[PDB]
RNA sequence: GGUACGUACC
RNA sequence: GGUACGUACC
């Protein structure tokens, strides 16, 4: 039966009376249950007053649509009202305009509403209540704020029709922590709180205060630790890679103004690779390309075990053999290419055997081991999460746990959890694969997640006894969310990091920022109504101006026979701009009748690459379309030469040219 | 593919 | 504003 707790009621009270508010409840409090109570109460009143009651619940992830239906929204509203969940994933055969007419409570991803609002029609007047789950994203150019700026534009247009009366929905913001917006001062922290209040049109932000004793007993915070590693072990792997990197730099004559295995080095060598590609300096760019891989190995050794650093290099040269070697069904090896390959093969014997000695592994891995061992022996049936930065680190830590049988002995049974986006070097986990791992984690089949930021917000994950942030420090919101996953009995939160990395210091800034947030919320709540209304109006007014400036900026092509495509590695003439066409208005393809002569095919739409004939540089991959084998060219791999200038682009849209169908 | 947000570094 | 890492939505 649908009932609230006393702290839940306290916070819900103004939204039941018909006021726009933001609800701030910690993780595990039941903010989604408060939403269901407010939606029924809102709709039950509209029945008794003989009026059109309609709710729309907006969420930031597709899994949350399914999730809010099963657990909360259907059980209490299905028999009494028409309820539905939507997303871009679900291929529905009804238009969203019609889905509005037919249903009382619509749970969906926020972009589905905006798609309809943009262009029978949909307007925000059609809904009487709008609930925005995870409402701290109602900011900048996000989907929530684009929905809300229409509401504010209608609010201003409504006062014009008072003087010369279009209806407007109630608004409910739901979140754990609103954030401070990277503010380093209490003034800027308060400014950010008022801005998201102004974005959601909240007449008051709401927190548990009177019944704060009940909330503290309901959700119990973990014990916070900070496991620092000074890293005063000898590192012969780092030293031996540096010697290789130093040898390569003397060959190509490219010297840095920065330390080896650092981020400013990574930026430098990519810029140097891009310069050397533009200026037809094959020697320099190939050395810069290889130097980046040796630079990756150093920073891989800094986070995960050095066997991974070896494999990153070892796989790179394995793929170079595949591309450079002339297979059947078809020299590529330059002096520079032969020099770099010999250099690896010479020092490959040592690096492989040096990597097998765990005395020279990273110290953070020993700290991670110690933290895992003592905490998984602590309880009968434990559960935990290791937050790491990269996808590679997540997979590599999963192998480290598996290739070390004392974790299997003690109780741990691990599995990685990563994103589904396709803009990384590491492969993605699909949304269905993500769903299956979190289910097994809850069931007990899986014991320990090694996740990226995928695991921190929104998704329903089982209560953890331990959550470790293995080197990862993001922002104040994500810190509270990661700490919020630890809510089992005798739970602990931990930050395993190197003192040299500066992550320990950046966490203390987030702790400082989290304190400013609670002070700021208090000050905005205590603020008198006239002072509040003035400030909320000012931010609402300048928020509209902000979009007009970006709209005019975005409002700011030529002719396709102006350009030609050179191979970035070897500078050979390949295509004119007239040869290009687009498929589905996204994937670009070359048409030229005698294009087959200039490339070869290798395995790793299709799993068949396209590489240069003369030099073995990747151009892209093949694809089937209407029973025709067509070559998909990725813009990354080409130097575009103009008639008037030579430049490289990362995306096809960055060109000042439109192409045919 | 497009777009959004987060973080570090310039 | 740029480079990368990360996550997401259509
Ligand atoms: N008033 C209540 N009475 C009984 N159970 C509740 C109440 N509020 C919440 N719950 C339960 O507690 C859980 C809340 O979890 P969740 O919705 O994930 O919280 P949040 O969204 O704040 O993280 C749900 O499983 C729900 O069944
Ligand atoms: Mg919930
Ligand atoms: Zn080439």
């Amino acid at each position: 039966d649908l009932t609230l707790r006393d702290y839940q009621m306290e916070v819900a009270k103004p939204a039941l009376n018909g006021e726009n508010i933001i609800i701030c409840l910690p993780t595990g409090s039941g903010k989604t249950r408060v939403a269901v109570y407010i939606t029924k109460d809102h709709l039950d009143k509209k029945r008794k007053a003989s009026e059109q009651g309609k709710v729309i619940v907006l969420v930031n992830k597709v899994p949350l649509v399914e999730q809010h239906l099963r657990k909360e929204f259907n059980p209490f509203l299905k028999h009494w009202y028409q309820v539905i969940g939507l997303s871009g994933d679900s291929e529905l055969k009804i238009s969203f305009p019609e889905v509005v007419k037919r249903y009382d409570v619509i749970i969906c991803t926020a972009q589905i509403l905006e798609n309809s609002l943009l262009n029978e029609s949909v307007r925000l007047s059609d809904f009487s209540l709008i609930i925005i789950d995870q409402c701290h994203h109602t900011q900048k150019e996000g989907v929530y704020n684009n929905i809300m700026r229409r509401y504010l534009k209608e609010k201003i247009k409504n006062r014009k029709q008072a003087k010369e009366l279009i209806p407007q929905p109630q608004i409910l913001g739901l979140t754990a922590s609103p954030g401070v917006g990277g503010a380093r001062s209490n003034s800027k922290a308060e400014e950010h709180i008022l801005k998201i209040c102004a974005n959601l049109d909240a007449c008051r932000i709401m927190t548990v205060k009177e019944h704060a004793s009940q909330l503290k007993n309901q959700v119990k915070e973990p014990f916070k630790k900070t496991v620092i590693a000074d890293d005063k072990r000898r590192d012969p792997f780092r030293e031996r890679i540096i010697e290789i990197m130093q040898d390569i730099q003397k060959y190509c004559q490219l010297y840095p103004k920065s330390e080896f295995g650092s981020q400013p080095y990574e930026q430098w060598v990519i810029r140097e690779e891009r310069r050397a590609a533009k200026e037809e300096k094959r020697k320099e760019r190939v050395c810069a390309e290889h130097l980046k891989k040796y630079n990756d190995a150093l920073q891989i050794n800094d986070t995960i075990r050095m066997v991974d650093a070896y494999n990153h290099l070892n796989n790179f040269y394995k793929e170079l053999k595949r591309r450079k070697t002339a297979e059947s069904d078809d020299s590529k090896q330059d002096e520079t290419d032969e020099f770099l390959m010999r250099l690896f093969h010479a020092k490959k014997k040592q690096l492989k055997e040096l990597a097998r000695k765990p005395e020279y592994d990273n110290e953070k891995l020993m700290k991670l081991r110690n933290t895992l061992m003592e905490e998984f022996t602590k309880t009968e049936e434990p559960r935990g999460i290791i937050f790491t930065k990269t996808r590679q680190s997540a997979l590599a830590l999963y192998h480290w746990i598996m290739d070390n049988p004392k974790f299997e002995e003690v109780g741990i049974k691990a599995h990685f959890l990563i994103g589904a986006g396709h803009n990384s070097e590491t492969k993605p986990m699909t949304q269905n694969e993500q769903r299956e791992v979190i289910d097994k984690f809850r069931g007990g089949s899986i014991n320990l997640l090694i996740a990226t930021t995928v695991a921190e917000e929104g998704l329903d994950i089982k209560e953890c006894n331990i959550v470790i942030r293995y080197g990862l420090v993001t922002n104040e919101i994500a810190m509270v969310q990661a700490r919020g996953r630890a809510r089992a009995d005798e739970s602990t939160y931990a930050l395993v990091a190197s003192s040299g990395s500066g992550a320990v210091e950046r966490e203390d800034v987030n702790i400082f920022r989290e304190n400013m947030m609670y002070k700021a919320i208090r000050r905005v709540q205590e603020m008198p109504p006239e002072e509040y209304l003035n400030k909320i109006q000012d931010f609402q007014l300048q928020s509209i101006v902000e979009k007009q400036m970006k709209a005019k900026r975005d409002q700011r092509k030529k002719n396709p026979s102006l350009i030609t495509f050179l191979c970035k590695n070897c500078h050979k003439l390949i295509c004119s701009g007239e040869d290009i066409q687009v498929i589905e208005n996204m994937h670009h393809v070359s048409v030229k009748k005698d294009f087959q002569h200039l490339y070869h095919k290798r395995e790793n739409q299709t799993n068949v690459e396209i590489i240069c004939k003369d030099c073995g540089q990747v151009w892209g991959n093949m694809m089937v379309y209407r029973g025709l084998d067509l070559p998909c060219l990725k813009i990354r791999n080409f130097v575009v030469a103009f008639e008037d200038t030579k430049e490289i682009f990362k995306k096809w849209g960055e060109l000042p040219i439109i192409f045919p169908d």
